């Protein structure tokens, strides 16, 4: 079956492991122990980093026979692509390639400061602006059910990611928008999604790497 | 006709202008000017960054009549998928997803350290791996004529950008992947490509804003 090489976390194999589920593909996990501090020994990972054929040796990576995937979204797309959501109007792709990257940003600002040494002193300002981020996601979204329009995508997988990590950081976060609470229901509410969030494999956290300062545990 | 905003140097519309011009698109160019320090007043663009009806904000953005898209990447592919240059059969899907991601990886590898205050001092670390980096390029391309297979897609101008911002930076660099210099040859070999590159409209230059450390100028 198909396996899916990351870290013993959520980061950015989430909304993979979220879309592995709903697209009921088979698979497994080759889940990688970072070694505790001042070290963080990462050899579990380097000593088969060039061993497995991939040509730009990265995590996550996925292997499906003899396709060797990295890159996130590039495994997304492909996991998609065998379920049709990937997009289909020109629309509906301009929609997908535009939040594909957005939610990357949003994901990589939360990141940089949560392993910035001084996370305490950034924290006051990333707040202040996240209103104004989110604003755009509830803008964008408005009253479709889902991001790309009517049918959901692997975008709406990316954008949940997104958003429960925030709600995570800052509860109160999302109570200005309900129409994205009700997207995080509606996704919740997806019967394959709300099953595998109730099953063992399951695994919200560590958000991120021990090396963090906020969610390394 | 289109136009495409973005300050008044390469970074990332690079690869977006050097598709343009291969495309034979009709389009203007909306530059925006950044101050000098220490203030690098921004106000040009923050004046007119919620008017332009942009879904989400942002620099490089591409007006085409009702179409109004943001994200360098999104702008690539909409481009690209008017020209069929967007790959076609699987394996060429998969590899422009890949690329696609990992240019803009080694893309922000470069800017982080050149928009680091202590650049001068990170320098000799990144350029100890930067060989292995290029390697897996010429190890991805092959005998290839270009990246996606044996046709030329949009992922090509971004490797392009990539590699060329690295010979740049270390000349000597590509020395040791002969492939990888025919596939510049190649590719300023395209006869919109050489044009352009001749014409008054080539800015190959300033690389990076005036915030920069390394090629700010
Ligand atoms: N754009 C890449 C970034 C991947 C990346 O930097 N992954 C980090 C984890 S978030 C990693 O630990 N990679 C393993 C390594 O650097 O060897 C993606 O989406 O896969
Ligand atoms: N992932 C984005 C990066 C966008 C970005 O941060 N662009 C810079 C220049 S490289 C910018 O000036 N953005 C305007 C802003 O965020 O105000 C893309 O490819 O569009
Ligand atoms: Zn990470
Ligand atoms: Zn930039």
């Amino acid at each position: 079956p198909m396996i899916l090489g990351y870290w013993d976390i959520r980061g950015l194999a989430h909304a993979i492991r979220l879309l592995l589920e709903y697209t009921d593909s088979s698979y497994e996990e080759k889940k990688y122990t970072m070694g505790d501090a001042p070290d963080y020994d990462r050899s579990q990972w380097l000593n088969e980093k060039f061993k497995l054929g991939l040509d730009f040796p990265n995590l996550p990576y996925l292997i499906d026979g003899a396709h060797k995937i990295t890159q996130s979204n590039a495994i997304l797309c492909y996991i998609a692509r065998k379920h049709n959501l990937c997009g289909e109007t020109e629309e509906e792709k301009i929609r997908v390639d535009i939040l594909e990257n957005q939610t990357m940003d949003n994901h990589m600002q939360l990141g940089m400061i949560c392993y910035n040494p001084e996370f305490e002193k950034l924290k006051p300002k990333y707040l202040e602006e996240l209103p104004e981020k989110l604003k755009l996601y509830s803008e964008f979204l408005g009253k479709r059910p889902w991001f790309a329009g009517n049918k959901i995508t692997f975008v709406d997988f990316l954008v949940y990611d997104v958003l429960d990590l925030h709600r995570i950081f800052e509860p109160k976060c999302l109570d200005a928008f309900p129409n994205l609470k009700d997207f995080i229901s509606r996704f919740e509410g997806l019967e394959k999604i709300s099953a595998y969030m109730k099953s063992s494999r399951f695994l919200p956290r560590p958000v991120f790497s021990k090396m963090a300062v906020w969610g390394n545990k």
